[PDB]
DNA sequence: TGTTTTTGAGAAGA
DNA sequence: ATCTTCTCAAAAAC
């Protein structure tokens, strides 16, 4: 289908990112994807 | 010009 | 204003 937006290691340093108070804003400004997705990928209440 | 899988804007939140 | 979730037209790729 559609290429995903992030791989296993985006997604890692992705969530480890977010984990250290990245906010999904800036995450989704510079990984080149929307912030809808992030909290897709990540929802608030699973960090 | 056709199905599939995933994206991303925007809508709505006892 | 912020934050989060959820839907859903449709991009993205073949």
């Amino acid at each position: 289908g559609r290429p995903r937006a992030i791989n296993k290691h985006e997604q890692e340093q992705i969530s480890r990112l977010l984990e250290k108070g990245h906010p999904r804003q800036q995450l989704a400004i510079i990984f080149g994807i929307g912030v809808s997705t992030l909290y897709r990928y990540f929802p608030a209440s699973s960090i």
